[PDB]
């Protein structure tokens, strides 16, 4: 029974979306995107940003790591691993023919694949970031900083995609049946928010119903839970070998400008996100293999 | 009391969307967009593109006029007239603050308006093109060609937006309720298809429901039908004063490579579109006034 | 013999370029651009931006008029006039074959024409705004605000291009022969700066060389000076017909935060730029006819 | 004292630039760019494009390996080795402060770095592809195909940057002093063409003058030559570990539609480009290190 505990939490999640961010926050958002090389600010980071003084500081200490060849490779290796697991554990029926007969052209299918690629690339990076924040607060420990192989400190593979923000059908954008599909995803993944990935997929509603329909039965199966732990374990491994040292303890959260009551709540918010993210990575992988 | 008769169309409408155009047709589509200065190909042009030898020739004869200062003013002046007519004939509520209550941020509402602007600007150009194609086929007459005021033949005000294609939720992207909204629109406006602007509005499903709900009771009221007649009449006036002579008769269709059967079918397709376009212009004006 | 006298100016101009504008200034810059519907901030407004609280206030007072149908038309009508004058007065030979033989492709020439259209469209708007700044300071008068045709107050032709900033070879970017062409232009036009449109033409050095060389002999011919006078006069006539009253006096400048010595300086700077802009409008027109 | 011998090239090179490629060739270019995930078509592939049925055939046989985790990783590792080599062998002074003295602002220098990143990322992909074309022709051999690590056959790190084409100051665009800077590079690098990256730096002529001036003394020092050999041998090694077998021999060229003499010509051409590419990787690495 390889594990992964869904956390003790329903402390309020107050994510600040990019279309509401003031220009101080937007500046940190821009730098995050620019550093990760992704066109979206993840919901994990939106929710941590509510604790803005901790967020700016947490990010300041993690950024030097995130700019490294190490971090690109360790993120990439989680993408590879997710691909490996989901192929071996599940028989994933291709969906292209069904989509074509639903009216979807080859170009449109191409656009759908391109959107999936953004999250297949990005999410591991948010997973590793989520893990440093959680483990740093909970444990007090200083992670990484070894000189080791000097190539691990080199600049990461350079070229991004930062504009535009992907088209996402926010919860308040949603129509009748779309709200039903979001509620389903919410209950099935046991979450109080809808991830960016499904929101971007929901630009093509019928495609999302079909894609989510295929994935849903696989959720929380024994192979699923086991892959989730493997992915969770590798994220913890990347954190243990950050090329630039990273510390951000409860006491660091105080000095950043947070109360102890605020730090506590943050801990429960990040635990939810960190747990969730390993699952989200397997989900996008499945979607991406559907679209083979 | 006046009004525009819906034509008797039983013919089959086969739009070729931009995401299915082959490379030959896509060239024509790009020339059309660049000429008009709009980021999208109209459903009118997509359906006429099915009759491709005719579409390519009719466009070659019409494009010289479309490039003129006259055609920009003539189009602009139909947008102004629609604004005027909908302002006088209709009490129209500002909906911006009801969208705020629904969750819509200031940036999001700005994006919505930007989208309305594209069609408010472009639709008259298509109405005039459609009118030319229809009257040319029915009358066999040569329209325009007067030297007149030399300034009418100058290049049009040159800035434009031609990429990206507006984000449109197509009928096969539609989930449950969005099909219901699309059905409601087709039935209420007497159309076998959904125009581009509604599809673009559909990226925000909840906004569309709201904006369509507020327009719907105005449809085919006396004042609507009177304004619609007036809009139509100006399209016909614009056709009469094209700077470059336009002729495209049933015979010209034959020599372009169409049969007489296909030409007859084309005459009803464009009649349906041309009628429709006067209504669409008022519809977008209403939306745009709602977003005030 | 109509000649537009060049104002005395030995004040120092200090443009704040877009790539150096801080957050605050950049926000004003973006509102400017979105209102004019241009992808670039003019040097005129860059220079005036140095006197920041004046720039901020003057723009707030001018923007309500710039958003209107009237302003779109009055700007556009100066373009038409420039086109008219330059065609009437000069035999302007095409340069397209010369460019083709120089190795320029049809796509490249397309690109060059697009760049020219940007400034053909936008400079009249900057010309009118310069005139309003200059005359409001000099005269203390309140301009416009009359009742008039209600359609003048309608929103302007909506579609815009706000991004990206055109590629411009700044003066610290330039090489040797580009520094010389830049210097010949500064000499001939009697200016201490290179205008945006010359810097954008400059992305193709060998093209600017040719285009500039052909325009140069026309500068300060009698027909050119006469046409420029006419162009200036129409900017003056627009100022009086502004739909929303504009007042920004010597005393408003003081109440905004400026010193007497600053306000004097601003007056010399805005008058050098106001004079310059009628010339620029003609120059772009000549380039654009060259490239037909 | 390792050196990479320069081949003899009697043959005329004939690049088909992206702005002249017809519809057919553009389609291949686009797939090339989509597969490599770079926004530009290398001069190498432009030159081979002249022998079109060969290029189309060599590409279709290479693209299966170019889409793989292996190719991404092998290309990335050549960038890393270049950074490593130049780091150890040279004391490379920052130049950001000199640029900032010349007038360049922080945003601007950011834009320069982004342009350098494109070529840092992309050239190793063109280098390996050039080596496969060369060695295929020279040796008749079949390269790669070994099953090996199954992970090697997974899709590469997904995310792309396909638009827009870098702003490049082509040779027919250049001024007098750029021509001579362009001649200097041709002479010093022993080439009859100007590579894409230098053409992109030339957008900032004063910066290219500076950055090239700083690289020139390092060219053909023993550490450079030695480093260049090493880069070369790593490209040969990548060739043997290709995940999909690649064969494109002299006979295959003949079957494709090339004549004997053309095949002779192609061989010299590809040989010169293959040789150039290892040095070009060093050069870009050096520029990028100057600008850190």
């Amino acid at each position: 029974h390889l594990q992964l505990p869904r956390p003790v939490c329903e402390a309020i999640i107050r994510p600040v979306p990019e279309h509401r961010a003031d220009q101080e926050l937007s500046e940190i958002y821009r730098d995050l995107k620019a550093t990760f090389g992704v066109p979206w600010v993840g919901v994990i980071t939106q929710a941590v940003a509510y604790y803005r003084p901790f967020f700016a500081e947490a990010w300041r200490r993690f950024a030097p790591s995130a700019k490294t060849h190490f971090f690109e490779r360790a993120s990439d290796d989680i993408r590879i691993r997710s691909w490996e697991l989901m192929g071996q554990s599940f028989v994933i029926e291709g969906q292209t023919d069904r989509l074509r007969e639903m009216g979807y052209s080859v170009r449109e299918i191409g656009q759908i694949r391109a959107v999936l690629d953004i999250f297949d690339y990005g999410n591991p990076k948010y997973l590793i970031f989520a893990t440093a924040i959680k483990e740093g607060l909970l444990s007090g420990r200083t992670f990484g900083g070894a000189a080791g192989d000097a190539r691990c400190h080199f600049p990461r593979s350079p070229i991004c995609q930062i504009d535009p923000i992907p088209v996402m059908v926010e919860e308040h954008h949603a129509g009748g049946t779309l709200s039903q599909v979001y509620a389903d995803i919410k209950q099935t993944l046991q979450l109080p928010f809808i991830n960016s990935n499904y929101k971007a997929m929901a630009r093509w509603p019928s495609y999302l119903e079909q894609a989510w329909g295929a994935l849903k039965p696989c959720i929380d199966t024994p192979a699923y839970q086991a892959g989730r732990f493997d992915i969770n374990a590798r994220a913890l491994a990347a954190l243990d070998a950050l090329p630039t040292a990273y510390r951000m303890s409860r006491d660091d959260a105080l000095q950043a400008g947070l109360s102890e009551a605020q730090t506590d709540e943050l801990i429960q918010v990040i635990s939810l996100f960190q747990w969730m993210l390993s699952g989200l990575v397997l989900n996008v992988t499945h979607f991406k293999q559907q679209a083979l």
